[PDB]
């Protein structure tokens, strides 16, 4: 931990990035936080003033959990400021924000279209694999996410997609039938959500089950229903989605199996940074 402690003086806040459950998250710069570089672009989490003592404590404890993660496909903790107020949690910056928002900016009618076409089949597979790789890492770490969705995935400067955090410490449209029914959460229910993320990716982040109320989705899914394939969705992605949505959780694949299914169609750098190809998984 002390090894993680960073002096407040080294952090410079630049602008608001978004609201976290504990408080505002800002984009900033950190002086000499990573060996080899003078200054690193970073995301800085803070805890709102209206927070109770216990929440300020839980805020730090969460950072402490992340200290144990070293996966290229999960957003990394860079350091923390726990001495004095306000406390800060420095994470690697994901320059393109949450996946959902990123996907909607690539929509033809997007008032903020970055100027490129929607994601290619190749890019979608790369995203799937990266997301699956991060999930496999978390699962190997004994963590069941419970809230996997595009909003909870992030996009780096080089477009690498990573899982935001270790999970939710509600998401009806993303929950597996057994979770909706018995309220049970497993890595298998995380696979179901994973499928909805793929659906989100192919639909450029449309609202799942648009038209149905959370009341109807609840019954629909529990009766065995699932999402319709987006228009002109690539067959290969449709098959992955279908596997993820088998009513019987024992029938769905594992994240490791997802990665294995797509390993021969990824960017060359993948094996050098993936958990799947790392020695922590062999
Ligand atoms: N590392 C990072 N890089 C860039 N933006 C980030 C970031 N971490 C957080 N953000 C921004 O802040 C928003 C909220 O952060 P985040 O989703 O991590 O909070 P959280 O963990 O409290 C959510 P919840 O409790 O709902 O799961 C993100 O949607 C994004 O816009
Ligand atoms: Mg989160």
């Amino acid at each position: 931990p002390d090894e993680w402690e960073v002096s407040r003086e080294k952090i410079t806040l630049l602008r608001e990035l978004g609201q976290g459950s504990f408080g505002m998250v800002y984009e900033g710069n950190a002086r000499d936080i990573i060996k080899g570089e003078a200054e690193t672009r970073v995301a800085v989490k803070t805890v709102n003033e209206s927070a109770s003592l216990r929440e300020r404590i839980e805020f730090l404890n969460e950072a402490s959990v992340m200290k144990g993660f070293t996966c290229h496909h999960v957003v990394r903790l860079l350091g923390v400021v726990s001495k004095g107020q306000p406390t800060l949690v420095v994470m690697e910056l994901m320059a393109h924000g949450d996946l959902k928002s990123y996907l909607r900016s690539l929509r033809p009618e997007a008032e903020n279209n970055p100027g490129r076409p929607p994601p290619t089949l190749q890019e979608m597979i790369q995203m799937a694999a990266e997301i699956a790789d991060g999930m496999a890492y978390l699962n190997a770490k004994k963590f069941v996410h419970r809230d996997l969705a595009a909003r909870n995935c992030m996009v780096a400067h080089d477009f690498t997609v990573k899982i935001g955090d270790f999970g939710m410490t509600l998401p009806v449209r993303w929950m597996a039938p057994e979770s909706l029914k018995d309220g049970v959460f497993t890595t298998s229910s995380d696979m179901w959500s994973f499928g909805v993320v793929l659906w989100e990716i192919t639909s450029l982040a449309e609202q799942p089950y648009q038209g149905l109320s959370n009341e109807q989705v609840l019954k629909f899914v529990m009766d065995g229903g699932y999402l319709d394939q987006p228009d002109n969705c690539p067959e290969r992605v449709t098959d992955l989605m279908r596997m993820c949505w088998q009513f019987n959780p024992k029938m769905r694949p594992t994240f490791l199996e997802i990665v294995n299914l797509l390993k021969d169609d990824l960017h060359p750098s993948f094996p050098e940074v993936s958990f799947f190809h790392s020695e922590e998984n062999k």
